């Protein structure tokens, strides 16, 4: 059970996969939460790398798929061979929305990647919160974060063309309350 | 003129690509030497993070590729842009020999992968330090640093066949002393230079 939250900041991803893993928890699975970037020693390193210096659309891609592998070999496929459901915020979707769609890259070439990092391991499901970039902006305003709308309209319209193509993708509407966006997610995962 | 020295730990190569910078310097030529991985600030942490973990062959490779890719755009790029003369300590060969032949990841894979980092540059020649391992793992036992002979010679085998299919790659007798060993790669160099 790989259990795949996706989808711009701001849009709850990272708040409804706690939610999800507090809650299957208490029905009695044996649950991962891991986050991409980072999730294991390295890839936290990695990830703060990310955060804090300037890089290229190329160095940064690596440095994600370097993550992605890591928490792959290190924890996520001991942790699927152990039957434990893996809920990910953020996984091979995210990549191609934000480093494809968003800045240029092939996007082929980033599913060969994701290929190579992942071992072909797949989410059962995955879950897209879609979210209007104006909405999102306006909750990452609230605690003080600001980010590109161009850019983020874009990663947008990547993500939702995503949806209709990859498979096993859930679209939800990530615009409700955090009860009502929950509630939906439960329906996809039944 | 972009000149990359490939080939094992105890070849010698970063000892002459030092060399050669230093003489091409006195002959006038602005130059540049830099290391893979490593070359850049971010590129060094990457290098200090191959070198201390333990890590996978997959992630191992995206991080030596990363490395090179902030290295092609940081540095190299306008390097060459500028007309300098640009030497590496490592380049593509010796990921595909390591990578590749050595830990059995996929050939073609790594070359695409490759062409990412550097967005299609490419020397134009490469020096293969060529040497027997027994001879390299003697002098790396010197400094008293040890490697494996078996992976080693797959690695070995891996460059000469790429030697003899990748292009613009002379192989240069390594096991020599470091004065005749320079010498032939001087030989080589006035091709192109």
């Amino acid at each position: 059970m790989l259990i795949a939250f996706e989808g711009i900041d701001g849009s709850g991803k990272t708040t409804q996969a706690k939610k999800l893993y507090e809650y299957l928890k208490q029905k009695g699975y044996f649950v991962s939460l891991y986050r991409e970037p980072g999730g294991t020693k390295v890839g936290e390193v990695l990830r703060e790398i990310l955060l804090t210096e300037e890089l290229d659309e190329r160095t940064e891609l690596l440095l994600f798929e370097a993550s992605r592998s890591k928490l792959i070999e290190e924890k996520i496929i001991p942790d699927l061979k152990r039957d434990k459901v893996v809920i990910l915020d953020r996984f091979v979707l995210s990549t191609i929305a934000y480093q494809g769609y968003g800045k240029g890259l092939d996007v082929e070439f980033i599913k060969n990647l994701n290929e190579f990092a992942t071992r072909g391991v797949k989410p059962d499901i995955t879950l897209l919160l879609d979210i209007p970039v104006d909405i999102a902006l306006r909750r990452l305003k609230e605690k003080n974060r600001f980010e590109n709308k161009e850019f983020l309209e874009k990663v947008r319209k990547g993500f939702l063309e995503l949806a209709k193509e990859e498979e096993n993708v859930v679209v939800i509407d990530a615009s409700g309350e955090e009860e009502e966006v929950f509630k939906e997610i439960l329906r996809a995962l039944s």
